[PDB]
DNA sequence: GCAGTGAACTAGCTCCGAAAACCTATAACCGGTTGATTTCGAAGCGTTTTTTGAGTTTTTCCC
């Protein structure tokens, strides 16, 4: 249930959450023996209340005093609702709340204005995602258990090439240019991979077939986990560093993209291809997605950039 | 003047479709002959027509 070794969070799910005797208590069908009793409470924890839970005025005082985030998410933990702010440690503020707040925000911002360093950051975010495709369709064969057997000399020499291209170019303008590509070659490598024929990527929703439908539901599932992720590190989602400026919500994107290519599509077109539910997709991506580790590698590369614009 | 959307735009690509560019045979045209018949023309001024130009009014087309 722990959602994310490196941010401490946790998800609860069939379960009322309440106060009694001063202690908040789970109220859940396992009784003494469920484990969201190790659940640890400090500065320190996370919650992420999940399907079919609900909370009393009272625990929230509780965890106000202990400090400890809340959140409301959906199935398996991926569209994020609702959740606290999370405070900004600087100087000039200094409340005694012990609320753990957290500095990413100021080095977020001191290097966000300089375009220089902010193209510095797109291609940082590019070189993560591409070794993060070139990891899942190759190094690791579940995939290729699973039935997405795919040529291997073709998408290495894609990949290389790309990354050669990755070191080059002025802008902004070119990078968004050169994924679009590598995007249209990967879709072509995943269909003739999957035998599902020809491939036509439509968007916002207007294609009919399994595999455009399938792609939708498992980007909705990534752009979530990638919210989840910016609010642990409590960056706004308008501080993008590879969308435009003026894209509502394009931080989210940024960080979902080092996923959609690498976990998401080749489930999309497997599950497709298999003729799966679409309840089956879904449990299928949040799988993949935990067995990747997703959300605490998108949490490390953040800090990664952080700490390398300096 | 603002909040908002939709249109113009980005790189390089394979991949695909089309007009462009090139090769071939050969039927029509090129050159040579005779020579009595008809056709054409040397200057140039006046007459008559074209056809170019000149403007545009109207009609038609496309959106």
């Amino acid at each position: 249930i722990l959602h994310s070794k490196r941010a401490n969070l946790y998800y609860l799910q069939h379960c009322r959450v309440l106060v009694n005797g001063g202690r908040v208590e789970y109220v859940t069908d396992e009784g003494r023996h469920s484990h969201y009793w190790n659940i640890p409470i400090a500065n320190t924890t996370s919650l992420l209340l999940g399907t079919g839970t609900s909370i009393t005025q009272a625990a929230m005082r509780e965890l106000a005093r202990a400090g400890v985030l809340v959140g409301f998410c959906g199935g398996g933990g991926t569209p994020l609702f609702s959740a606290n702010e999370v405070d900004v440690e600087v100087s000039w503020l200094t409340p005694q709340s012990e609320y753990r707040p957290t500095e990413y925000l100021q080095r977020w911002v001191g290097f966000w204005f300089d375009e220089e360093k902010r193209l510095v950051a797109a291609r940082h975010f590019q070189r993560a995602r591409l070794e993060r495709i070139r990891h899942s369709w190759l190094e690791d064969r579940v995939l290729r258990d699973a039935g997405f057997a795919v040529d291997a000399t073709a998408l290495a020499v894609a990949v290389e090439d790309s990354a050669r291209a990755l070191e080059q170019a002025p802008n902004h303008e070119h990078l968004l240019t050169e994924e679009a590509r590598l995007s249209k070659r990967l879709f072509k490598l995943a269909a003739q991979a999957t035998r599902y024929g020809e491939f036509v990527r439509a968007k916002r929703g207007s294609g009919g077939d399994p595999a455009n439908r399938f792609l939708d539901h498992g980007n909705y599932l990534a752009y979530g986990l990638a919210a989840t992720a910016t609010w642990v590190l409590g960056i706004p989602h308008g501080l993008a560093v590879l969308h435009g400026k003026t894209r509502r919500g394009g931080l989210v994107f940024d960080v979902a993209d080092l996923i959609k290519d690498s976990l998401i599509l080749p489930q999309a077109f497997l599950s497709a291809m298999r003729g799966d539910e679409e309840q089956d997709f879904r449990q299928a991506c949040l799988d993949n997605l935990s067995r990747a580790q997703a959300l605490d590698f998108m949490i490390d590369t953040l800090k990664d950039v952080a700490q390398r614009s300096t």
